[PDB]
């Protein structure tokens, strides 16, 4: 206890902040100006996840050297319409002569009445030659497209009399009609999972619109497409230094949950998708239908830039997979870590900027039990032993400590590194749907009671 730093938690969303009744899925990034962004479900009608509840992003900002700023809703979505499940990634690139920073967020956007356990399939769009088009139906089932200017064309290439803006209003006839996103509208939008992305140039003050990530992105076979929440990074190291990967898991027509990551070579204009680690030479993603799934996950850059995916998983200890070509495709061996007790819940694990007993670490928390209590806090050394049968070298980690943060209700958790070398912790736990923030420093870590 003698030189330990532990900061009494506080309670950054709670019910009745901003006018909301529940909170889930905490999300926590820093800045290269040292801020620290702390987003969140606002899931206004209670706890529950979609379908049946309208839930926003809601963020808060801590500038160096400063208090929590105000909440605010950065997205909001018509009636129940949800964006559920954050990740945050701060970014820069290299511009003129400037450095600069960009912070990236997605999240998981469904039509009112839609959620993880009814989804449907397909991306939400067609193509016709190389441009993808936003799908409407109607009550009969019939298909229609959006196309230039928001005009909407029925199933024969005709043009109807509606028009949708970019917010999924519809107009027909210069009056507004409805909403695509909404269960009462004459047009509807494809009742399955998207990923949507927004961005802030100005650290966290204020968000552009989202931006669908699912044309080209998502296939058509997947039905559940989402954001693995928490955060993602940026590539330090290696052939792939800059790229943007960003923790997703989808599932298949069979309903099996399988994680992958999202990433992006050109600073967040384009994206990709990379294999699961369930795809193997024996397995394939698409048509799995038995063995583990491996769902919400979580991403580290070893020195070298080779990438570890963390997954939560239908096992009981948390599956590790490696990545040589940035997160495009994964050894096929993907083994547990005894060490990391998973009792089905999101995790959180980080890359520590500083050396640890002389090692590189990361730094790891998820509900250490069989149920979700007991949240513990790990740190990780990296150690290399040998070499692949390729030409890449093996990395392992040493689980030194590990400190329970919580030892009553812990559920989902987010870690960031503060500017000057200590850790945050945004986790759910406290009870009564309270989002709590807690501060420490490594020794709170070595300390064994
Ligand atoms: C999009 C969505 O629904 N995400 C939710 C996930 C998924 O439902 C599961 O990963 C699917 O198996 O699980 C939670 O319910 C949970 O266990 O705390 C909360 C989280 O918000
Ligand atoms: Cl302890
Ligand atoms: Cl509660």
């Amino acid at each position: 206890m003698d030189d330990v730093y532990k900061t009494q938690p506080v309670e950054l969303f709670y019910p009745g902040y901003l006018e909301s009744r529940g909170y889930r899925i905490p999300a926590l990034e820093t800045t290269k100006k040292g801020t620290v962004l702390a987003s969140i479900d606002v899931r206004n009608n209670g706890d529950h996840d979609a379908p049946n509840n309208n839930i926003d992003v809601g963020i808060r900002r801590k500038e160096v050297n400063g208090e929590w700023e105000e909440g605010k809703v950065i997205l909001d979505y018509p009636g129940k319409s949800a964006a559920i499940d954050t990740s945050l990634m701060s970014a820069t690139i290299e511009e003129n002569g400037i450095e600069k920073e960009r912070i990236f967020l997605i999240v998981t956007h469904f039509p009112e009445g839609y959620g993880f356990p009814n989804t449907e399939g397909g991306s939400g769009y067609k193509e016709i030659d190389g441009k993808y088009y936003f799908i409407l139906k109607d009550a009969q089932n019939n298909e229609y497209t959006v196309r230039e200017d928001g005009i909407v064309y029925n199933s024969e290439g005709n043009e109807t009399d509606y028009v949708m803006k970019n917010d999924k209003t519809l107009i027909q006839n210069g009056e507004e009609v409805g909403n695509a996103l909404l269960s009462n509208s004459p047009l509807k939008a494809v009742g399955t999972a998207h990923i949507e992305m927004i961005y802030s140039d100005d650290d966290g003050n204020t968000w552009s619109e989202p931006e669908d990530l699912n044309p080209g992105l998502k296939k058509e076979w997947m039905k559940f497409f989402g954001t693995a929440p928490g955060k993602g990074i940026q590539i330090k190291n290696g052939e792939h230094k800059g790229r943007l990967v960003f923790p997703i898991y989808y599932t298949n027509q069979n309903n099996f949950q399988s994680s992958a990551v999202i990433y992006s070579d050109d600073f967040g204009e384009t994206w990709k998708l990379g294999e699961s680690p369930i795809d193997t030479a024996s397995v394939s993603s698409e048509t799995v239908s038995s063995g583990t799934q491996l769902t919400e996950c979580q991403v580290v850059e070893m020195p070298n830039g080779q990438l570890k995916l963390f997954m939560r998983n239908t096992g009981s200890y948390t599956r590790i997979a490696t990545s040589f070509d940035g997160g495009a495709t994964w050894h096929d061996e993907v083994p547990e870590d005894t060490s990391l007790r998973e009792p089905y819940c999101q995790l959180s694990v980080i890359n520590y900027s500083g050396k640890i007993n002389g090692k590189d670490a990361i730094i790891f928390s998820n509900p250490d039990a069989s149920s979700r209590v007991n949240g513990s806090v790990k740190v990780g050394l990296i150690n290399e032993n040998g070499t692949y049968d390729n030409g890449e070298p093996r990395y392992e980690f040493d689980w030194i400590y590990n400190k329970t943060v919580k030892p009553g209700s812990f559920a989902y958790s987010c870690l960031t590194e503060l500017p000057d070398g200590n850790l945050g912790l945004f986790y759910e736990g406290e009870g009564a749907g309270r989002m709590a923030y807690t501060e420490f420093d490594l020794n709170y870590l070595k300390f064994n009671a």
